[PDB]
Formats: structure tokens, C-alpha cells, sequence
């Protein structure tokens, strides 16, 4: 049935997870065909029961069946690499923490005390909780690192980075975006601001233990705020963009990079942001209103298309 | 993307759950259009955040948008009734117990000690665990009751129940199948065998605390075994069908009713049975092999089509 298989959408995600989180997917490297009997003999996985999983994976378009054997489909080759963006996504998407956060979502919709479904389940807000959970931080930081590495080429092409001298990435995670830009744009001072208990070390990168709710450091002519604002309310978004204006002179520029609400794409991400952060996706026109209210003006607007989502590149300067 | 939204299949199930498990869905009774503002004022649910859920529900085909208002779609009217089969399915499908069972699935595929993913997560096999968990038993028993009520009309039509006098439903749950057949087929002795700590009471129904692994009671000319065999291994399936042969004379008949492996339908159910029970779905030809090995013969075979799954009606008699 249409409705019964919709109610059983969860089974698709769980099947994928069982395949990759075990590391069975890593046996399907370079698009080669795997004999399940030989894999069972090699890995010690149960032939009969794993064969039934492989049949369900073929139905979902993840595996391709031929000569009583299975290979990963062309689009799903990424699952063969455990450090692929898709591999991290599935390990994070379906974990006890996310599931338990989703299970409070219903109850969260009736509370007005600004407590996220995640916080109701786990006792602290997302980032605060990740400070005490290694599994959850590494996989989150690793995921954001991978999506960062993927977008670099498309940024460097559309915008002139050569013009600036002092660049700060605000909430830049492990700093991967700048470390990639530092390789293709040379002889410039690079700084990454994020919440650190222990500073990341790197060759000529300036890692700052900071708080963008309190203040942004002045003395940079380029600022970047990538995939941050969707983790925050409209009010706290204006607070961060205000803290930018206070730190910037008329020469200085801010690159607001973020996933954007395109009507033709799915709202599933918008709901996850509500569950994890009490966040939300926003249209370009909504991002501008927050900037205008904070006293920043839009100089240049570019839409970037990525595998998983469309992005909004917005060049901001003080009014 | 095709792969990223596949990895995020879980979000569809969770969104549905948040809508129904809260009982918000019950405000969409008789296909009427709901004003989210009025619902927020009435129920106390957050307008902004619930409106974003309603937009995602429209995308999934659960809600229909008109005049800045939402009604349940025709196929999803069932969600308005909290005692509908679909409402119970979603409450059971996505719960901590099922999610935690799914999270052991990967690790379960490497163990050979006959421990289900559910058992690895929860410490006992499914039915054994339900003895100590009210939430999980009621919702399970209620779900099986509803699917029982739905199939009655189609059974009574295809098979002559009027010919028999003493009928036993083996593993009949709350007994709902026979209680419905007792209303349309009259003046016959009705017995229901299942695992009971406290016997269900009912007007002229004979509830037996039994164990179909040990033995079936003799002295019945009709036996029914509906939706049981998919919760068990091939070996334990033969044991149950053997226990039938031992209890039956040449006059006696067994109705093996069960969901069947049709190649054109999804394998998601087959994987859930592996996770919950170390069970599996089987083709008619596979069900016959288990019966033939147990020393039973097929007299009459009927395929029944139901909303959620195709069924296999198999009339068995001793060889
Ligand atoms: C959605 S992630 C984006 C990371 C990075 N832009 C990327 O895409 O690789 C948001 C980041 O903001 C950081 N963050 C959260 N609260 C912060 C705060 N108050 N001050 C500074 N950084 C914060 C988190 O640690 C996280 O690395
Ligand atoms: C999948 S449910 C089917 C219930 C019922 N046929 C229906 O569809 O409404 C299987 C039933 O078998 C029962 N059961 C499990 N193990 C049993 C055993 N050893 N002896 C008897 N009944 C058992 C369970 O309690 C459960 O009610
Ligand atoms: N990164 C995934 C979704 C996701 C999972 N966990 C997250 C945490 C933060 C932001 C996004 C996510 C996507 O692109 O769809
Ligand atoms: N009854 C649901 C699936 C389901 C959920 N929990 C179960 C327990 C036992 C058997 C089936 C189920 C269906 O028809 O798809």
C-alpha cells in the first residue's frame, strides 16, 4: 500500500545503516561484484539473513543484482568509502540520540520554554551536549568537514578571494573550508573561530576559542559564516549578524553561505533543524531581512547548486 | 538528491509519528479543513513550528492544502481515528524499542546463537519481553486485533465455516478473528489458544493459556494458525505444524492464514521480521514444503488481497 510503506519509511534508513555502520559496504569497493557466500565465509556475516538485506538494498537502488551477485549502484559508490559524506550522514541520521530526539518532537511542539526536542531527550542543547559525547562530536565535525571540502571548488570559482588579506571563518568547525582555500589562495592570514576545549593545531591557521553570541573579533577584511544561521532562532540570528556589524569597518566584507528554502526541494531538513536546534531553513529574502535588521546590506547574491541541497552565497557589508 | 533523501527516509516516519502519537491528527476528523492558528489557540501547539510540519505532511501526501488550511488526504483519513490499524502501526513502528532493535540489526547479522536484534537490545526475545511491558503488549495486541477485524469478511466469503462444529484459533491474540466469525457463524464451540498470564473473558469464547511449541489440544475439527509462522525459523515452523498433525484426525482441518512473499511487493516487512523475531516472509511453495515435512497435505489454496499485504489461505489435512 502507499500509506503502509510511507509509515514504514524508517525501514529503508535502518537497512542502509545496518549495511554501512557494520562496514560490510566497504567490501563493495571500486564497483566490483561481491559473492555473498564468499563474503559470509570471509567476514563471518550470516549468508541467508544478509542475502535478504541485499535483496531489499537492490529494491531501494543501492545494490545492483547480476550473476547471483551484488555490486553498489553508481550513485551509491560513496557507501564503499566509510569517510564519504553519505557514510557519515547515515551513521549520524540513525543513532540512538537522533531517534530519541525525534521521539520528543511531538511533545516539543507543545512547550514554549525554548527547549529543543534533542534537549528534552538528552538534558542539554545540541552543541552543549556534544562537549560530553565523543561519538556524536567526531561524526558531526567529520560530516561538516566533508560537505565543506565538497563546496570549496564552487566558492573559489564564483568569488575573488585573492583581493582580501585577513580572513576569519566564524563557526568554521575543524576549519576544513579555510584549510582548502589556504591551499589555492596563498600568503594570507587564516583564522577559524569555534567552541574549542582544546585548540586544533594546523600549519599557518589561527584557531580561536570564541562565542559568536558574545562578539566577533575585529581586524579581518573577510568574514565567513557558513551553515550556522539555520541552527538558531530569528532573534539569535540578528544577534550574531549584529555582532558582525560591530566588528566590521566599511572596507570589511561578510560571506553568509547557507542552505536555502527552494520550494521544489524537500522540507525534511527544515524539520530536523527544528528537532536538533529549534532552527529552520530560510529563503534568500528571509536571510536579507535578518541582515537588514542587523544593519548589514547585500552587495552580491549567488545561488550555488550542491549534490544534497541548493546554497545561498550572500556578500554583506555594513550600511 | 536521490541518495540523500533515501538516507533521510527516517524523517518521513518520525514526522507522521509526531502528528498522530500527539493526537493532533484526531482534530482532522470527517475530512474537515483545520485552521492551524485556531488549532494552536485551541490545543496549545506552536503555530509556526506545527505549520512547518503541516507543509512537510502535504509534501508526503498525508495533508491537503487549501485556503491557507489543511485537511487529511482521502487515503490518510484513518490517522484521524487513533484506534485505526495505521495509527497503531506508526505508534509501534517508531518507538524506542523498535529503533533500539534496528540499531542492533547490523551487529545481529554476525551472531549465530539465535539471538534476535530485539533480544540483543532488550535482553529477552519479543513475546517474552512483552510480558513485562504494558505499552508494547497493548499496542501489539491492538494492532493484530485491527488487521484481524479487517480480513474477516474476505475469509467468511472464500471458505465455508458452516460445515465445522469445534473451532480453535492457535496463537489468536485477543481472539478478535473468532469473536467476529462467532457473530456471523452461530451455535458452534469457539476456543482461542495464546500465552496468557490472565485469561481474557468473553461471551461463549474458550480462552486457553497454551504453548504451540509443546502441543496443540486435540478435539477440534477446525484449526486456524493466522500470522504466526513468519515469527519463527523453518525448524520451529515444522515443530508447530508437527504438533498440529499429532492433535488432528483424518476429519480435522487446519487453516494456515499468513502474509506471503509476492515478488512485486516490498521486502521491508521481511527485514522487520528478521529484526523482531529472527522470522521471515515465505512464498506459498515454501509454506507447503514446511507442511509436507510436518506430514500435512494441501487440500485447497486461495490468495487473499488486503490493503497492506497479499495473504495465503492454505487448507491443510493429515497425510
Ligand atoms: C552547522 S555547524 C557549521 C560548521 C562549519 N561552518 C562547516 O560547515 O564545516 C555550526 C558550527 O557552529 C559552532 N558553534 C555553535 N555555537 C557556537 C557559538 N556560540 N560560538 C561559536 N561557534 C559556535 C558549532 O561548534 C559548529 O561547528
Ligand atoms: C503475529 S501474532 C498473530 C496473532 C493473531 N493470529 C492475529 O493476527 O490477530 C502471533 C501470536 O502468537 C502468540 N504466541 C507466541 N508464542 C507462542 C507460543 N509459544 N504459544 C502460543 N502462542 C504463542 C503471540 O502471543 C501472538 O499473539
Ligand atoms: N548533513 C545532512 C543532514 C544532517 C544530519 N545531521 C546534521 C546536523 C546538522 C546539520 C545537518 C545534518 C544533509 O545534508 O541532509
Ligand atoms: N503490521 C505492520 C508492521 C508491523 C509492525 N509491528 C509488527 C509486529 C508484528 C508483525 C508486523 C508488524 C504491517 O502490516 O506492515
Amino acid at each position: 500500500s502507499m500509506l503502509t510503506e510511507l509509515i514504514a519509511s524508517n525501514r529503508r534508513s535502518a537497512a542502509i545503516h545496518a549495511f554501512v555502520d557494520t562496514g560490510l559496504s566497504t567490501h563493495f569497493k571500486d564497483g566490483i561484484y561481491v559473492d555473498i557466500s564468499e563474503l559470509s565465509r570471509k567476514s563471518g556475516v550470516n549468508y541467508a539473513r544478509f542475502s535478504r538485506l541485499c535483496d531489499f538494498l537492490v529494491e531501494m537502488g543501492v545494490l545492483v543484482s547480476n550473476d547471483n551477485k551484488f555490486r553498489l549502484s553508481d550513485e551509491c559508490h560513496v557507501f564503499a568509502n566509510p569517510e564519504s559524506f553519505e557514510s557519515f550522514m547515515i551513521k549520524l541520521e540513525i543513532c540512538s540520540h537522533y531517534s530519541n530526539a525525534w521521539l520528543m518532537y511531538g511533545k516539543s511542539l507543545f512547550e514554549d520554554d525554548g527547549k529543543s526536542a534533542f534537549e528534552m531527550a538528552h538534558g542539554r542543547p545540541f552543541f552543549e551536549y556534544l562537549d560530553g559525547n565523543k561519538f556524536l562530536k567526531s561524526n558531526f565535525d567529520a560530516l561538516m568537514t566533508r560537505v565543506s571540502n565538497l563546496i570549496v571548488e564552487k566558492l573559489l570559482g564564483i568569488y575573488d578571494f585573492n583581493q582580501h588579506n585577513r580572513i576569519l571563518d566564524v563557526g568554521g568547525g575543524e576549519g576544513e573550508l579555510l584549510v582548502r582555500i589556504s591551499e589555492k589562495v596563498k600568503g594570507k592570514h587564516y583564522a577559524v573561530l569555534d567552541r574549542y576545549s582544546e585548540l586544533p593545531v594546523s600549519d599557518n591557521i589561527d584557531f580561536i576559542n570564541g562565542n559568536f553570541l558574545n562578539s566577533i573579533p575585529s581586524g579581518y577584511d573577510l568574514y565567513i559564516l557558513k551553515n550556522v544561521l539555520h541552527n538558531w532562532s530569528d532573534s539569535d540570528s540578528i544577534l550574531i549578524l549584529e555582532n558582525f556589524r560591530k566588528a566590521m569597518d566599511k572596507n570589511s566584507s561578510l560571506l553568509l553561505i547557507n542552505m536555502v528554502k527552494e520550494p521544489e526541494f524537500s522540507r525534511s531538513f527544515d524539520i530536523l533543524m527544528d528537532v536538533l536546534f529549534l532552527g529552520k531553513e530560510r529563503s534568500f529574502t528571509e536571510f536579507e531581512y535578518l541582515a537588514n535588521q542587523a544593519g548589514l546590506v547585500v552587495q552580491e547574491t549567488k545561488v550555488i547548486d550542491q549534490s544534497y541541497s541548493p546554497y545561498s552565497f550572500i556578500k554583506l557589508q555594513i550600511k
